[PDB]
């Protein structure tokens, strides 16, 4: 039978403050059932060790959404608000199969865009530069289509071993830390001034794949938001 993630310590901080979203952004799971031991072949316990997300279809996601915590309602949070606003995570990123070709693992999103997609990516070329086999953050800094409207990084070759990652937004600016490393200083999300909609995601969200059945699969060693304020 398929292991419970919350059968060991190391989440259960992170599911006391999210929700499971499978496999649309529908509920799937609520904080209160996480923690009761909410299990399927999408999100079970690997190796006693691992969170892990898996999920097929174009725009489907097994993916973790910010919640208040002690089973509190969505989140909702603005660059702008002054505050430190922290996600961390340790993601072993497997080999992906045949018809993944993108695959969104960490999130700052709102009530109607994506700010930041961290995400793996198989092969694309950024600012003349062809990389494969890649973790990349896209940022928006408008709502339009053109690429003006985003700032694409490489961040990091994928690893066969986990990779940390932290992100921290503060007086409208984002900085993506990277096994320890910072890799985006400082980029600006003032556009996003007074959007009071903003949380974290963190999971598998599969983007443009080329066939429907694959499956994208990925594990966490670790996932936090880190509250800078000590609520208790
Ligand atoms: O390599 C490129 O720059 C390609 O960018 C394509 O447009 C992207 C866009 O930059 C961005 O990555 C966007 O991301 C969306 C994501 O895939 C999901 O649909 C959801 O999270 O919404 C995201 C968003 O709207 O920000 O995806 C588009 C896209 O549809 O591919 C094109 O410009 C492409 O021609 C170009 O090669
Ligand atoms: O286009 C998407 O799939 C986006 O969905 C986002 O989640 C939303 C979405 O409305 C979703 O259906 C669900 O809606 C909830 C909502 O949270 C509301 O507050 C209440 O919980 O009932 C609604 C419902 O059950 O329909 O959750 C929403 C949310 O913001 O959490 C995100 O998953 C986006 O990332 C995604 O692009
Ligand atoms: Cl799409």
């Amino acid at each position: 039978f398929l292991t419970a993630v919350s059968s060991i310590d190391t989440f259960l901080p992170v599911l006391n403050e999210a929700k499971l979203q499978w496999p649309t952004s529908a509920l799937a799971a609520s904080s209160e059932e996480l923690l009761g031991g909410y299990v399927g072949s999408q999100f079970y316990l690997q190796d006693g060790k691992y969170m892990q997300f898996q999920i097929a279809g174009s725009s489907n996601r097994c993916e973790l959404r910010q919640m208040i915590p002690d089973g509190g309602s969505e989140i909702g949070w603005a660059v702008d608000d002054g505050t430190t606003h922290t996600a961390t995570s340790s993601i072993v990123v497997p080999e992906q199969v045949d018809g993944v070709e993108e695959v969104t693992i960490m999130q700052i999103h709102s009530g109607e865009a994506p700010q930041l997609r961290i995400s793996w990516i198989r092969s694309k070329s950024l600012d003349g530069v062809a990389y494969e086999d890649f973790i990349m953050s896209t940022v928006r800094i408008g709502t339009g289509d053109s690429s003006d409207n985003f700032v694409k990084t490489h961040l990091a070759d994928r690893t066969a071993g986990a990779m940390s990652f932290q992100i921290d937004v503060k007086d409208s600016k984002l900085t993506i830390t990277v096994n320890g490393n910072v890799v985006v200083n400082g980029q600006d999300l003032s556009f996003w001034d007074g959007t009071d909609s903003c949380y974290f995601k963190a999971g598998a969200y599969n983007n443009n794949p080329t066939s429907e059945s694959a499956t994208a699969r990925i594990k966490f060693a670790a996932l936090a938001w880190v509250d800078h304020h000590h609520h208790h």
